[PDB]
């Protein structure tokens, strides 16, 4: 059956839908399967499956139902574009506090529509949230501002947070793990657990947390500077997440405000993110997106983009989220992903299809991770336009010839170099640790700074 | 960094890895990106990223780390096949109870490896869980057995549970919603909330729950048979899920054991599933997989298959999960998906790559939903081989010419027809409601039963 | 939570959103639930914000649950008539931490889609820092209205 009469209204104007403030708008790149309806027919069916409908007419359908139908308001078949308007009354709300839930947004806008037999593929590229729905989201409670304050930096434009991941990803016992933390902290600010690190049998959670707490205390006493750690508290069980978080804060004691909580938000889901967000609003919530590539990759024609994911994470209340290296590291990414960073940090920003006003909702920090080092940094910062962010370089720090501490300093210096607009090769002459990064990663040094060896050694 | 020397050992035998009981095994269909390492090099890097490694050598790496490395033990480049052995010590365990978590399995085996710059794509098709790891998973607490007991059916081979979804998907107010439930329940057993139904402003949760409870009481008094409802308790907030669940059970009272709890497990995640599983172990946990098609579709070359999803759901403790219509309904699916059902229901079963022993872990029910009706059912049951399952037909029930109750009866009769081995067209002469399904869905009747007129 | 969050609910700009027109329903105590709610509705036809008077709560003549429900109905009616959002600041003060939680939780569930229109008033000087923190930590997303009743015993310039 053809449902385009009911679920398509191409005469609706996007500007009026936005001005009305009663509709969530979603922009998809969609292709119908061969042998079914045309583009508008398939889009109308997509809208029906994503709101009030099904594949057949039902006797229960009355007047009221029609008013909450999702509507295809714009199509561009040549570019495979479909835009759908979802009345805000469709989205589920908490009984306990009347607030919105991202689970409902996902269920309607990217749920059953992903398994439709007449659709080859459909991927969400952007969404618009009006004030009436936006204000019902948690939003971030803790921001980079709170990390800057702990570090003794200015709370506005406090700058670059030098970070790392203790490698190996898994395998280090509690004390060796803690010793590596101490070493890095002599030169750097921030350490994160690698995504799967927790309570493995060879590195029990409580032993590791205690050793790291001792290492932080020692590093702070030596350097006279505050240090930060992001612990993985991810679990299937809500109560396990609470047990981990509570143990950490009590253990760190006077250093409890130096602690972020990492959550594997993509694989554990929105429920895990919210547990951390609502139980620990005063602790920086570090959304780790491990597994997101299954849908967000440009190779994928389904689900949603990294842009959409990041925008949702801000609404969920992530204090920071991994935005990728934007083509400058080892993982998949593009230079145009800078727009992701601005969507999560600014009060107003443009997506690929919709302009978004955040109405003073707190920003989410871009966390930069994956195959970065001191040499690759100036190019990254040039593309982005700022260094108010966290960057974690595991290999870039501990792979430095002179070790972790020196590795941390080369990262520090690389951003200092970028900030003062200096030539990296010339800058390196007067900055040892940064100059030693060229020798640590020669392949990168030859590609990025072709004639470095002649000038430097 | 060529990391094949450390993270690849093709001389390891799969049979010995299984016999040892110390490794989770994963089977992936993978393709390297052009311009990087070869197949084995890329697989080794994949294994490193999925366990102990990174893209560069690090000074901190000691010899203990080497013992917990994931290892590529088998490759078949021509068929894009890569098999990896993950030592069970890698997987995270609860501090509170020492039990396993699926979140850790997912993070290692299908996490950061999905964003690697040197991999075009990689999708998991099967996994093997040894006894030492398997026994640490929750597993299902409630099964179809418990639903059969409530219905007054035999607890062994209690048969087909006739179900539906109250359509429209959203839009019905509490009393009209409840009236439709009552109507269906005159002929059927089971009703589920549609995946997004909850506490919308036009149909508040508490008003709807109360109206449905009244409708169940009325339908049970009229028919003299027990009726079942599966309520959506999904939420981002753990405490919201608890509030919904607790309210429902207190409201239904003496009918509280007639209630299943539906969780949008794919979009809300494992954390939401576990909340329901651990807080309400005595209530049938209905895993709704909405959104799964983003990765599970054969069109997708990434993430994991529907088979893998279903197998994980059993470990998580789903009492039932949607397995799709196996090519017989409106959604994407294939006849070979019958193997999904057997993996979730049997104590021993074969996946596409690994044989799995469940060690007496409870079964997860196959829930059949999406564009089904009485006409499409006999073909579905023939392919599967049994009718010990729940089937929900929204359009197939309320789209019936005579209405919901008659729609329910046509579904009942369609399974009776299959069970007896009768010809659907001839069976329909003696069974009105089933015969009226041909008239209700003529397009389907013409394809499946050409000369029905 | 700040005034920014109240401005957002009112549909005002989040920067310099301006003046929030408020009142206290007088008499301070004595109004039964429905007369109390009727007075709220009346004021809300022209104003934004209503606060409980400091001692208003669960008096025997105006039970807490009956009053909260009547006010919720009055807010809904006033918003439907005016087409503008309305705000209420409820007194949740108690000696018992769990009483404060019971009151707060009841209010938010009752107001439902209007739960972000609710502030929580605490008699912070007389009940003390412990009461303030209960509200602050249990309900961080609800505007915390510190009522200072009794402060004059020390803060007055007459006091040395
Ligand atoms: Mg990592
Ligand atoms: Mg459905």
């Amino acid at each position: 059956m053809d449902q385009s009469n009911r679920y398509a209204n191409l005469n609706l104007k996007e500007s009026e839908l936005i001005a009305g403030g009663r509709h969530v708008l979603c922009a998809y790149i969609m292709k119908p399967k061969a042998g079914f309806g045309n583009f508008i027919q398939t889009a109308a069916h997509f809208a029906a499956e994503s709101s009030t409908g099904t594949n057949v007419e039902v006797s229960t359908t009355d007047d009221f139902t029609r008013g909450v139908d999702a509507l295809v308001y714009e199509v561009d078949e040549a570019n495979s574009l479909m835009k759908i308007a979802y009345p805000i009354e469709l989205f589920d709300r908490n009984v306990i506090d009347g607030r919105a839930m991202i689970a409902s947004f996902l269920t309607l806008t990217i749920g059953n529509n992903q398994g439709m037999g007449d659709v080859e593929y459909a991927k969400m590229y952007d969404f618009y949230v009006p004030p009436a729905y936006l204000k019902l989201f948690d939003g971030p409670s803790t921001t980079i501002k709170d990390l800057w304050r702990v570090l003794g930096r200015p709370v506005i434009n406090g700058g670059f947070i030098v970070g790392t991941i203790i490698k190996p990803k898994l395998g280090l016992r509690p004390q060796p793990f803690a010793n590596a933390c101490y070493d890095f902290w002599l030169g750097g600010d921030f350490i994160k657990n690698d995504e799967p690190q927790g309570n493995q049998v060879f590195a029990p959670f409580k032993d590791t947390v205690r050793a790291v707490a001792d290492a932080m205390r020692r590093a702070q006493d030596k350097t006279g500077e505050a240090k930060l750690f992001s612990f993985n508290i991810t679990a299937d069980d809500h109560y396990e997440m609470l047990a981990r978080g509570e143990f950490i804060l009590e253990t760190f004691a006077d250093n409890a405000d130096h602690i972020a909580f990492l959550v594997d938000g993509y694989v554990a889901g929105p429920a895990a993110v919210t547990t951390a967000r609502r139980a620990f609003p005063k602790q920086y919530l570090h959304y780790h997106r491990a597994g997101h590539g299954a849908v967000t990759s440009p190779q994928s024609k389904r689900g949603y983009t990294a842009f959409v994911l990041s925008k949702m994470a801000r609404l969920q209340g992530a204090s920071g989220i991994h935005t990728g290296t934007m083509g400058f590291g080892k993982m998949e990414g593009e230079a145009a992903d800078r727009a992701i960073a601005y969507m999560i940090t600014e009060d107003a920003a443009d997506g690929p299809y919709f302009h978004q006003e955040w109405l003073g909702m707190n920003p989410t920090t871009p966390i930069i991770s994956g195959g970065m080092n001191a040499l690759r940094m100036p190019g990254f910062f040039d593309n982005l336009g700022h260094s108010n962010l966290i960057m974690t370089a595991g290999g870039g720090a501990f792979g430095h010839v002179d070790g972790g501490a020196a590795g941390a300093k080369s990262l520090r210096q690389a951003e200092q170099c970028w900030k003062q607009g200096a030539d990296p090769v010339e800058f390196a002459k007067d900055h040892r640790e940064f100059a030693r990064a060229f020798e640590s990663f020669p392949q990168d040094a030859d590609k990025l700074y072709p004639n470095w060896r002649a000038k430097l050694k």
